[PDB]
């Protein structure tokens, strides 16, 4: 019912920072947003997207752990999208791909860091997006995504 005057709209910070998850075999990558290392605080969490309640210009970003047991090389890309009713066909935001990365046979590991600024708009949705899903390390600390209102 009541709006929140500014001075307590702005001590609740609008922030996320959602953290790897193992047991989900989902696209887009679903994430863990209550416990351990992960924040979420006006801002909305659905079925792995991040949902924007408050117009404006927020930072956004997603590391990716990649690992195998052996290297073939497979090509591995890591991005944040968004769908809203503009795009709702998906524009995707940061991209990164990585092909010819390791020795073949070998155990291997390499990681995927994507950070920037975007002005986004309420009701806007974000999310991640990788290749091989088998090939991510989930823990928090490793495989994450996150934003914040600047
Ligand atoms: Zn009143």
């Amino acid at each position: 019912g009541h709006p929140s005057p500014p001075p307590e709209k702005k001590e609740l910070r609008k922030v996320a920072h959602l953290t790897g998850k193992s047991n989900s075999r989902s696209m887009p990558l679903e994430w863990e947003h209550e416990l351990g290392l992960a924040l979420l605080s006006g801002v909305k969490y659905k079925k792995g997207g991040l949902v924007i309640n408050e117009t404006g210009l927020y930072f956004v970003y997603s590391k990716v752990y990649f690992r195998g047991q052996s290297c073939n090389n497979l090509p591995l890309s890591h991005k944040v999208y968004m769908r809203n009713s503009k795009y709702p066909q998906d524009l995707v935001m940061m991209e990164g791909k990585m092909m010819s990365y390791c020795t073949t046979g070998q155990m291997w590991a390499r990681s995927s860091y994507l950070g920037a600024v975007f002005n986004l708009t309420s009701a806007d949705h974000l999310y991640v997006n990788v290749s091989e899903l088998s090939l991510v390390n989930f823990e928090e600390s490793q495989t994450f995504f996150g934003l914040y209102k600047l």
